[PDB]
């Protein structure tokens, strides 16, 4: 199990026998800002089971997060592609996404399952309304006492036998420097350094000049999320080089996205610029390729199951309808992206034992 390579991972499906409905496979069209423009697409929500929202089609349907079965079949697959560790998309206690539920509740099960097989769960904190350094530092802390204590809580363990919770911050930039070096500086006035609460967290940087931003804020490491080459500057494989040499001479973690391909038009059907064929895992193992070579400290998957953006690495089926011939990956099985993070987990296993300087 390589414990270096993390996969971001979605808690936020539902359907009637499990949730009373649908959630999320029912996702809305998402309106472009010019209705002007947004008139001409599709409009309303997916009518699930057999028009959801994303291009492609699970193996396990229309699928419910708090379906223990379902927890179960995940786990196995990050497992199988020796995925030792996932990413938790989490907002905190009675807040949900905007199309979507709680899903703290669910926390609790998941880790019970992660331990089952011996996965760590670490968390992806979502950009929830009001997000700031004072309710950032009562979620630390909640997530620290609640889930700290859990033999799947994942902790990154450094030689030296300290283990520290870590904690990705998707869209971190949203938020002040200033506000963020109250929590994460050493004197800053809220500061959860050298504390119990204390932590390694990981800044989504989107633009090459958020960069400065990251270190002023006092986090730890660089993260790029999008699977869309050429999206953001962080996105962009050619210049991990660069981000990597500047992690390095600040002593940031870097931790490089790679995703399979990206399609989101189910549900931003005006953002066809970002859509990137798969190639039958091609695209995917240049993606692995380009962050192997820049030799980082972890690697980040995106996505295990971000099906509305067509990035997961979850088992997908083909599927047609009267009106719709869903995406899959034909010629191959619909575990195809599962065996090649297995084997470029391997090779990232491999060389990583050689990276060290004692070598
Ligand atoms: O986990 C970080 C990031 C990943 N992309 C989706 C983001 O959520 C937003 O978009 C989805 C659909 O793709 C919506 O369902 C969510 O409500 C929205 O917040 C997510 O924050
Ligand atoms: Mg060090």
């Amino acid at each position: 199990l390589n414990n270096y390579l993390h996969v971001f991972y979605y808690s936020w499906y539902g359907n009637p026998q499990f949730d009373g409905k649908y959630i999320h496979w029912n996702h809305p069209v998402l309106e472009h800002w010019d209705p002007r423009i947004a008139k001409n697409y599709p409009q309303g929500r997916h009518n699930p089971p057999d028009d959801i929202g994303s291009s492609f089609y699970p193996e396990l349907g229309s699928y419910s997060s708090r379906d223990p079965s379902v927890i179960e079949t995940h786990m196995r697959q990050m497992r199988s592609a020796s995925i030792g560790v996932l990413a938790l998309s989490w907002y905190p206690p009675d807040v949900n996404d905007e199309n979507g539920e709680p899903t703290d509740n669910l926390v609790p099960t998941i880790l019970d399952k992660a331990h089952k097989y011996n996965l760590k769960v670490t968390f992806h904190i979502e950009p929830y309304s009001n997000r700031d350094d004072q309710n950032m530092y009562k979620n630390v802390k909640y997530i620290i006492d609640k889930y700290g204590n859990h033999p799947a809580f994942y902790r990154y363990k450094t030689k030296t036998g300290n283990a520290l919770p870590m904690f990705y911050v998707y869209d971190s930039y949203i938020t002040k420097p200033e506000k963020w070096a109250n929590l994460l500086t050493t004197s800053g006035s809220r500061s959860i350094r050298n504390s119990p609460y204390d932590g390694l967290f990981i800044a989504l940087l989107v633009e090459e000049k958020h960069k400065y931003d990251i270190l002023q804020s006092g986090f730890d490491g660089i993260y790029t999320y999008f699977a869309t080459n050429g999206f953001t500057y962080g996105s962009s494989h050619q210049n991990w080089a660069s981000l990597k040499l500047f992690c390095d001479k600040y002593n940031l973690i870097f931790i490089p996205s790679v995703g399979p391909g990206y399609i989101d038009t189910s549900i931003r059907p005006w953002n066809t610029q970002n859509t990137r064929n798969r190639i039958n895992g091609k695209y995917y193992e240049i993606g692995l390729s380009a962050a192997l070579q820049t030799r980082p400290s972890l690697i980040s998957i995106t996505s295990f199951n971000e099906w509305h953006e067509g990035t997961q690495i979850e088992k997908a089926v083909p599927k047609r309808t009267s009106n719709t011939v869903y995406l899959d990956y034909r010629p191959h099985k619909p575990g195809l992206y599962l065996e090649l993070t297995r084997k470029w987990s391997e090779k990232y296993s491999k060389e990583r034992a050689t990276y060290a300087l004692d070598r």
